């Protein structure tokens, strides 16, 4: 560890802003590592320690950040041989610090207090990630000290925290999408054939096939007053019986086949950090089935998965994959890597896509107006979702512009759900990011 502080590791950026740098002291390890935004950016930066090594970018881009890299070996001879003071390389993200500090911002206040949950902000067409927020959050600076008991206290206070603040909420952590999940439910009945104008039951309750139990709309009302409804409209009023219904008549092959086509049970590929895997569940029995229609079962799914699903929309039917790191530069400021947008794959025709954005417009209008944004459109959806054996969580899922979209987020707030929290949260990153 004495050598590896000796020489000053290389900055980790957002936007030509530090996010994690060294610094020159007169400590035994000479080299301190800061982070000047600590809580905002932890998700991103990770931590630096002399006692418990590393995370996130400190680790994934270690061998840049210390200039051990074989793309750096030249420097490396290069600064020997003129006398240079050493200097590891650079990690420029895609991280946009406006987007970033709006999510963070948001989650400290739109809970009457601090939200618990994660942020997640994606450029539709390039797969950026543009914001990896996670709350609540934790202060590298505590473990990048070299006093070896302010570490090892600062790491226990942590680890015994319940609210867990090293957890990164925003890739490492799956949730029930609930409501979001019609998204889903309705590609799946698109693409096989339904329209928009097919008739749904508008009953206040449904049997579940095979079984006693029971599904109801919220709270035990009606869709409409009428028979039946449009799919369009048990859509965008987030009719819970019609999209049992609508699952069920799809069947299982049909949603499962839409669910891996948006990335579910699909191994992620690193940004370089790992993502949990999202799913959705075996679906073992029709009482199952007509439960992961409207996002509950075994559906679990990341933030950022979710973020990836309106990214998907948004891009016309294409998944791009997701990445943090745009390009890697020297210490000179040389490029070693430049990162290139790749398209995963067609998750729906532009025909389905478009049609999923109409009632995703649809949707927004009909939900609580916070923050709306003068003269932009936003397409969304907003839901809660049931967990354990508890309050539900608050789902948004959004991209904008509707007609040429710059920005898809994920709004995903724990706990958050009344009986309107999540949905203002979206809005303020999504008019950060359009500014
Ligand atoms: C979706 O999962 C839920 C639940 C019944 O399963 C329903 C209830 C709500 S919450 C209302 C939030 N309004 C808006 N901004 C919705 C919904 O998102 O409309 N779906």
């Amino acid at each position: 560890l004495l050598d590896e502080y000796s020489r000053q590791r290389g900055q980790i950026t957002a936007g030509g802003q530090l996010l994690a740098y060294s610094v020159a002291t007169d400590g035994r390890f000479r080299f301190l590592r800061v982070y000047p935004n600590p809580e905002v950016y932890a998700p991103v930066t990770g931590f630096y320690s002399l006692r418990y090594s590393s995370t996130a970018l400190e680790r994934a881009e270690d061998p840049i950040l210390n200039g051990s890299d074989r793309r750096l070996f030249g420097r490396r001879l290069a600064d020997f041989f003129t006398g240079r003071d050493p200097r590891g390389g650079n990690v420029d993200t895609t991280i946009n610090p406006r987007i970033q500090q709006a999510g963070w911002d948001a989650m400290q206040q739109g809970c009457y207090g601090p939200c618990k949950g994660a942020v997640v902000a994606l450029e539709p067409s390039t797969g950026k990630i543009l914001a990896l927020v996670s709350s609540p959050s934790y202060d590298p600076n505590l473990l990048a000290s070299h006093n070896p008991e302010v570490q090892a206290q600062a790491w226990q206070r942590l680890g015994d925290n319940p609210a867990s603040p090293l957890t990164n909420r925003a890739i490492s952590e799956t949730y029930p999408p609930g409501s979001t999940f019609k998204v889903i439910t309705t590609a799946a009945a698109l693409a096989a054939g339904a329209t928009e104008t097919e008739q749904l039951t508008a009953a206040p309750t449904i049997p579940l096939p095979g079984s006693t139990a029971q599904l109801e709309n919220y709270g035990g009302a009606p869709c409409g007053d009428e028979p039946t409804v449009s799919l369009r409209e048990a859509f965008v009023k987030s009719c819970n019986t019609a999209f049992v219904q609508l699952g069920i008549r799809t069947g299982a092959d049909a949603l499962r086949s839409m669910a891996r086509a948006f990335g579910l049970d699909s191994p992620p590929r690193p940004t370089p950090l790992q993502v949990a895997e999202s799913t959705v569940g075996p679906i073992p029995d029709s009482a199952a089935l007509g439960m992961t229609s409207i996002g509950q079962k075994d559906v679990a799914l990341t933030p950022l998965a979710n973020a990836e699903i309106a990214a998907t929309i948004a891009n016309g039917g294409i998944t791009m994959r997701p990445y943090l790191v745009g390009s890697l530069k020297g210490p000179d400021l040389a490029n070693i890597s430049t990162t290139v947008r790749y398209q995963q794959r067609r998750a729906v025709s532009p025909q389905v896509a478009a049609k999923l954005t109409e009632l995703m417009v649809g949707a927004e209008k009909v939900a609580q107006q916070k923050g709306a944004i003068p003269g932009v459109q936003i397409a969304s959806k907003t839901g809660t979702a049931e967990h354990g054996t508890t309050p539900p969580h608050a789902w948004y899922i959004a991209f904008a512009p509707a007609q040429a979209p710059k920005v898809a987020v994920a709004v995903l707030v724990e706990n958050g759900a009344d009986r309107a929290l999540a949905a203002p949260i979206g809005r303020a990153v999504i008019e950060a990011a359009l500014q």
